[PDB]
């Protein structure tokens, strides 16, 4: 079913953010596991998988709309080098992600692509949950101290 | 445990091929599903997952060797536009992949990184199984004809 | 709860489309079964049942909003005489139904009937799924040939 | 128990035919598997296994009769280059085998080795079942065409 | 996947050794069973089966590498006339087998056919296990005496 | 089966390293248990058991190759006096063990003792896993602090 | 709990004997397995494990008493060259062990370390059971003859 060209462009822009997220969260996960912070590693792995599921649904919608999913262009990964900075990199990425989702939804609404809108709303819901998670972790580091926060994420 | 620098370079080169494969096989999978060729779609999905598992193990080894896994640089996806060409693109990618695995193993053997060698041998085994699969599919298209081959991959 | 007069008019228009589809899809199903294309017959039966469910929910929403659900004014059924034509007739009907759905959602949004909109969006998602199925089948007739396509739909 | 010398010679002749069939059918099975024709590969594997079981029973009977089972002399394998040739090579072998079985049964009856006869009759029943299968496959190739015939033997 | 010509020649040589072993061990098994030494017969049967499995894997690898598996040429069986001779015949055959496997592994390593090496290494492990069994049996005959050794192998 | 004299010397050297490790890790385990660091005690016990298993397999391989396994010449145990020191003493030992493993594998490869190599490679993989654990613990002492690290290892 | 200095010396002496027995019995076990005398090999393995458990308990007792368990000094292993000698070597070692146990219990009683005495008494009961086993095996070698005795220990 031939879709709106600019909608497909938005979907592909959203897909690009998810593809960045997949790799950034997967790398952070395995960095945390390597450091013995297995609870962070497992959670961040699950964030990676969730972005993979989002990318899948975007790929599928783009193909249905008879566009070409762009998996070739990979934007810049925000890889941190310690726990506090990795969380902030994830958060910075999510704030960019939600901004683009909102702009995409605006355009879907204008051209009446209500099904695409619904898909992007569902993704936006998951990304805001991720932001909640990240904001909470950063807040906890201040409340309990970095050493305790890391201690609490050694074991699953 | 600090690894050999050139070994880590090889591992990262292997990882780059797997990252290309992940996206190429995932896209082909969803293209086939979109076309109603669900048996090809499901198989190619499983090839994608297998490359994901390989990438994971490479990322983990690189981190253990105290290198930096490169998930930023994404080489060129060989995306075909019909079944015969998609299979050939996968095969062309695998023949490149196995060549690089062999060179990587040569160097691991020289510097005595026997554990890395074992990991790359296991990956090489999976990639040669994939080549077998691809060569067989291409051969079947000739034997049964394209229309029958596609018919036989409509339903799972 | 007194609803907007024109919302109810839209809902009754969508209802009218679903009533055509019920009968069109049911007849196509029984024609395919009579021809021994039992897999098409079964799938088309489930398409008819799905439209019956949408009709039910429209009738319920109209009665809640204190309108009169129009089950009396049956529009034109698009019945094919062979499989390719029947699939195309379903597609043609679905493409009108989705245009009317989008127009109804526009109006629901204007007058703030957000629950009616949500219902129409859910129905729209179904109908686009039906369009995906129908386009996929017509593409498969091309890719594998008519004789093979029909063969693959003889047995469930 | 001292058997008749000519009976033992016949049993070794039947054994020799079975040792050819074991290898011919095993190789044909693995060829069909390599080509993706896994239904033929599996069925031919089971034919090879059945010949192994016959060979076992012949070896056991020859030893009971105080003869020396000949596993050293391997006759000519009839290996085909395509499916039609392979099937016809199997059939040519089976027809030689059943001829030899009948001549061996005649001699067992003449010298009153009724147990050896009963063993050979059971093997003969198995070989006639393989001939039925082969003649049926060759006829199916004519009825449905080679492309369809190979299509139907891709999947198990 | 086109393999190295000499690797394939090596694989066919190893296949030739396995084909001798299959028949030699199968005949020894059935001789021991005929003599009432059923524990020896059973164990020797399982050695024959294990060689059959090795031969299968070699055939499959040769065909994947686009060579022709040689099941036609059958080398000399080493058949003993009593238990001690039969065990020593098996041991002589195994010592030739492992010499050939080492030479083939050398060549696989030199041309970087690492998957073929791994296959031959696994077969070599099984053959060294068989050498261990055989040397151990020959030793037990000396320790417990032949009559006791045979007594211990009457009943499974 | 007569093995290479120097292979057996290497195997006995690896064996000697495992015998030190068994005793070193067992004592460390019981020291941690006595101090109430039961999670470290349990984990170190399982490290000791794992070395016992490696020792067993080395002893078995040496006896198969007709050498004399040296369980008599116990080298120097590296016992720490506090947790950080004990972990470092384990790491120091593992780093010598892996160097000796790589030297032994070099020689096994030269004289074509591929089964001994395979055994040593499997042991090497274990030992590198142990190194990963030990480095991770020493890094965690930094990241979370000593008091927190010890606290997290009081209870299993 | 600070223990008596000479109690701790006795416990380390007992521990030293247990450490010898661990290695002597483990090597004897694996020699018997290599020779195909698997029932002896299994029983001797379990004797080695029992000494391992006694060593554990002595190490734990010494640490509780604030001593340093000596796992560094390994006394002379008594290794036989045949079954008869191996059993007698074990028995000679056990007879020195029980001597040293009795002298340690005397001292424990004198200084009122009644819990250490109870531990040593339990270990003495195990060692006297081992002496019973060993004396009985040497008696059986006489009563059934060496060939029969060895025959009865081939199979588990
Ligand atoms: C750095 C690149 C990637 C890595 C390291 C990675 C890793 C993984 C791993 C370890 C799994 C679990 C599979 C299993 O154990 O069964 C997985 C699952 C999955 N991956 Fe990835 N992946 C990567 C990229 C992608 C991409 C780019 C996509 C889609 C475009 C994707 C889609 C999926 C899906 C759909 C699943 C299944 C999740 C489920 O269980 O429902 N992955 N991935
Ligand atoms: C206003 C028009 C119709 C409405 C609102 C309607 C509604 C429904 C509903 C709600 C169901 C149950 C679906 C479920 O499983 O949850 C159903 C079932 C069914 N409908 Fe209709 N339907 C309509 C017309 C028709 C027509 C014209 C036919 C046949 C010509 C038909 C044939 C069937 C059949 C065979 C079933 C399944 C009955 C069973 O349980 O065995 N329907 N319908
Ligand atoms: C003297 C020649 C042979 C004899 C007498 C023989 C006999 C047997 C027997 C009795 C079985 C067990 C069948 C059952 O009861 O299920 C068997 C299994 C088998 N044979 Fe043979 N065989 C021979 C040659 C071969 C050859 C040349 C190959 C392949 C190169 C082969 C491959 C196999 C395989 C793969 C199995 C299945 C083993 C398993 O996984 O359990 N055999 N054979
Ligand atoms: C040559 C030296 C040794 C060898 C070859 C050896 C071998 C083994 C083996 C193979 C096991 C069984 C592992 C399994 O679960 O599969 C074991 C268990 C064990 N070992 Fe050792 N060991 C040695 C020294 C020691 C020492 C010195 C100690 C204590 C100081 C010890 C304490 C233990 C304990 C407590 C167990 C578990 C027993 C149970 O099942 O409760 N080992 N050993
Ligand atoms: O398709 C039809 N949907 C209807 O509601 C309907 C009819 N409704 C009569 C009616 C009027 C009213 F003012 C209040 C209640 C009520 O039932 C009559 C004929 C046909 C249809
Ligand atoms: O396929 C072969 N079948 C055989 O029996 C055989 C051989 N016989 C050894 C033998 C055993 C015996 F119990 C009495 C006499 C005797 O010669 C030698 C090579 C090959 C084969
Ligand atoms: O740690 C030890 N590993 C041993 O093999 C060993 C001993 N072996 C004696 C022996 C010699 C022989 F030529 C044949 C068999 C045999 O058992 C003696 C003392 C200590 C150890
Ligand atoms: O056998 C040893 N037992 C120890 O407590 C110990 C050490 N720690 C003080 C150092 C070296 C050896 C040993
Ligand atoms: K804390
Ligand atoms: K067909």
């Amino acid at each position: 079913m031939k879709g709106d060209k600019k909608v497909i462009q938005h979907l592909n822009k959203i897909l690009g953010n998810e593809l960045i997220a997949i790799n950034q969260y997967f790398l952070h996960s395995r960095m945390w596991n390597d450091w013995g912070l297995k609870r962070l590693g497992a959670h961040e792995y699950h964030e990676s998988i969730d972005e993979m599921k989002h990318a899948d649904k975007l790929i599928e919608r783009i193909l249905f709309l008879e566009g070409l999913p762009n998996l070739q262009d990979l934007g810049k990964l925000l890889i941190g080098e310690n726990t506090q900075e990795m969380l902030q990199c994830d958060l910075n990425l999510e704030l960019k992600a939600t901004k683009d989702l909102r702009e995409a939804i605006v355009h879907c609404e204008q051209v009446h692509d209500y099904v695409s809108r619904d898909l992007l709303k569902d993704i936006l819901e998951s990304e805001e949950e991720h932001i909640d998670y990240l904001e909470t972790q950063l807040g906890l580091i201040q409340k309990v101290g970095l050493e305790n926060y890391l201690q609490s994420h050694m074991h699953e």
